[PDB]
């Protein structure tokens, strides 16, 4: 779920996902996948090349359940898509946070996300 | 294509196109429909739901031409999908000139978009 996406996010990166990350550069939030303009954009581009996988689940709205080992995020069974569901969010949310310091705020708005070039079938 | 809508918008409003309109409200720009948040924002909803029609063509991609009347836009050679495209282009640029009295830069850069609440059948 959306919002389970964005508590990861929130707890590994410490931002706000949906100021931070919801228009940033060609992959991140709304919109689909474009040439990624940085590391951080990089990470969405997974992301949705991950989600593209799953194939019988709702990415935006199907819930799962997850835990906190640590610093680690647990991903509790409730079926491969929504295992994988999970994976693909934690993957992420590591992602983002791995690649904080090249994070740039010049790509968080990104007015021109259509006119992004074209990317590859993941 | 976006870069004909593009130049009417210029055109009628006098804005660049992207950065005002590319991410505004819950209907501008990248992303689908959502509960508008005011007038501007319901002309985007009408042009997309222009779009949804026009199932025999591209409209962020296809070409089309156009000029003007006077003060008028002017919709060339009737090939009946570009035709139609270049009128849903011309309905929201006016729309969006006729609207700018309420324009709100607030909702200009709207990273909440996922969560606007879903819209209306078209
Ligand atoms: C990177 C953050 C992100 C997405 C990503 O992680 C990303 N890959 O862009 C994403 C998104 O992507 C999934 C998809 O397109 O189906 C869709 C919509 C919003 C998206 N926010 C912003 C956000 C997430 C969670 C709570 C609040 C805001
Ligand atoms: C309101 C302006 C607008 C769209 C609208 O007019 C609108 N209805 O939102 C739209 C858009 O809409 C079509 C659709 O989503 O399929 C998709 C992508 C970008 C869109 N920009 C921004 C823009 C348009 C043209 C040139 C440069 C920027």
């Amino acid at each position: 779920s959306l919002f389970e996406l964005g508590k990861m996010i929130l707890q590994e990166t410490g931002k706000n996902p949906a100021k931070s990350y919801g228009v940033y550069g060609c992959n991140c939030g709304v919109g689909g996948r474009g040439k990624p303009k940085d590391a951080t954009d990089r990470c969405c581009y997974v992301h949705k090349c991950c989600y593209k996988k799953l194939t019988g689940c709702d990415p935006k709205k199907d819930r799962y359940s997850y835990s906190w080992k640590d610093k680690t995020i647990v991903c509790g069974e409730n079926n491969s898509c929504l295992k994988e569901l999970c994976e693909c969010d934690k993957a992420v949310a590591i992602c983002l946070r791995e690649n904080l310091d090249t994070y740039n705020k010049k790509y968080r708005y990104n007015y021109l996300k259509p006119f992004c070039k074209k990317a590859d079938p993941c």
